């Protein structure tokens, strides 16, 4: 707990990995893109929702324009001068709800209003900028080692309970009547609002249940790789559409709104000084409950998009990655939009994509290499080697730890066996020895945090995209924030 000591380490182990971050990330060329896209999705839907959200409850203060625009600034920043680009960074469920709690009390006091909120909010996120300053500069990460494998699986059992909790309230208030919207209107009627109800289930329940179907798609026994390939990887987004077009299908039989449909940054500090001083310093309690908020967070989402069975060959950076977060927290409340954190399942999300990513590219490299030493010599054992070979070649040279490599040959396969290829089939046996590698740059951040801030001038194309695809992808990100943790398989056998 010495002053500036982890920051100037990460800072340290972070510089000599960046020119290596930018280049592997374009070694891929438009392979990337389906990580980028995937992650762009599973960032932008909760971010809308959230802002929408804000939106009804802060009286139109703070929009899904704010969140984007939040998101978008603050994943580029990071993913330029981050130090650990896996984390994802977005405005998370907590922030909306202090943000909707300082909105109330804000509401209540004439002395602050509703014309003074954001200037408010932006002292209070000084003031937390302040506290994350203080303690990534004394080391307070280092509390962080000692959370355990539990400390991580509960806060993503919680994370998933609260989005399938907002799944279920979204589905139920398709039910209901908005607070907002004019009373008296044909869609609104009783008959029409079991009508939308009943569609926003089935939209939500079709779209969850093709997307969690076409994620196990490359283990089908149909189609041709190159197609199962293109539905496991870009099945959800791919969903996302054909259940918005499938949404337009009655068009010519309902209402207008049946069913229902969703719909840059400026700076505060001109206002900010026009706020009283008693709630400059009054903005340091609830500053205090959001720096304890976002250092576990932010910590927890780093460290479980950092799981050891990933075999990851870069240094973390808990405490660099908590002083830039002290910063955009600065920085987003100058702006007047709800500050950005590192967040979860986005962050592990992001991680197994690459590691797929990076599976993929070695496997077809392997095949290849394989089937190239298949019609030469082909030894069973000199074909071993080749592949080791192309293995090694493929990899990026790195200083702190060296490639897993290929696994043994299991006793097994040689005893079932130059090599005859009818009793050798590589496609059976190419995924018996490879590893689980992380592919580790900086690009597919950078272009998922710039697809978000595009959502920003791409409104009226998400105009088109009714509520029940997001209680349904809300289902889907709940449930993959326990995709297989060992605490919710205990529990699975209990």
């Amino acid at each position: 707990f010495v002053p500036f000591e982890g920051i100037k380490n990460d800072l340290k182990g972070r510089l000599m990995c960046y020119k290596q971050d930018w280049t592997g990330g374009f070694k891929a060329g438009f392979r990337i893109l389906a990580p980028t896209t995937y992650i762009f999705f599973a960032s932008a839907i909760p971010v809308i929702s959230f802002g929408e959200q804000l939106e009804r409850s802060t009286d139109g203060v703070l929009t899904a324009v704010q969140t984007l625009a939040s998101t978008a600034i603050c994943g580029m920043i990071h993913s330029i001068i981050g130090g650990q680009p896996l984390l994802i960074l977005g405005v998370a469920e907590p922030t909306v709800i202090m943000y909707t709690f300082m909105f109330n009390f804000a509401k209540a006091r004439p002395e602050l209003g509703r014309d003074l909120f954001l200037a408010w909010s932006g002292w209070v996120c000084v003031w937390t900028a302040l506290m994350l300053f203080v303690l990534a500069i004394c080391g307070a990460c280092s509390i962080i080692n000692r959370f355990t494998r539990v400390a991580g699986e509960l806060f993503g059992l919680l994370i998933a309970m609260l989005f399938m909790q907002q799944a279920i309230k979204g589905l139920v208030d398709e039910f209901r009547i908005p607070e907002r919207e004019n009373q008296k209107l044909k869609e609104f009627l009783p008959s029409w609002r079991f009508a939308n109800g009943m569609f926003a289930l089935v939209l939500s329940f079709g779209l969850l249940l093709t997307g969690l179907r076409s994620r196990k798609a490359r283990s089908w026994r149909y189609g041709t790789g190159w197609l199962r390939s293109l539905i496991a990887d870009y099945g959800v987004p791919l969903m996302v559409l054909v259940w918005t077009g499938v949404s337009y299908i009655p068009a010519g039989d309902v209402p207008k709104g049946i069913p229902r449909r969703l719909f840059g940054n400026w700076t505060v500090v001109k206002e900010m000084l026009d706020v009283p001083i008693v709630y400059i310093i009054g903005a340091f309690i609830p500053a205090s409950m959001i720096a304890v908020l976002y250092y576990f967070d932010h910590s927890v989402a780093s460290q479980l998009a950092q799981q050891k069975e990933f075999n990851l060959r870069k240094p973390s950076s808990y405490h660099y990655d908590l002083l830039l977060l002290g910063f955009l927290t600065l920085m987003c409340g100058l702006l007047g939009v709800p500050p950005s954190n590192g967040v979860i399942p986005q962050s592990p999300m992001h991680t197994k994509s690459l590691a797929t990513l990076k599976y993929q590219l070695l496997r077809n490299r392997l095949v290849a290499t394989a089937r190239r030493s298949i019609k030469t010599n082909a030894s069973l054992g000199q074909l071993y080697d080749n592949m080791q070979e192309a293995y090694h070649h493929m990899q990026t040279p790195l200083v702190y730890q060296q490639p897993q490599g290929l696994k043994e040959l299991k006793e097994s396969t040689i005893q079932a066996t130059p090599v005859d290829e009818t009793l050798f089939d590589i496609e059976k046996e190419i995924d018996d020895l490879l590893p689980v590698e992380v592919k580790e740059q900086r690009v597919s951040n950078l272009l998922q945090s710039t697809m978000v801030g595009g959502c920003v001038a791409a409104m009226p194309i998400l105009k088109m995209i009714p509520t029940s695809v997001l209680w349904g992808y809300f289902a889907f990100m709940a449930i993959e924030s326990l995709p297989g943790n060992q605490f919710w398989e205990r529990i699975l056998l209990l």
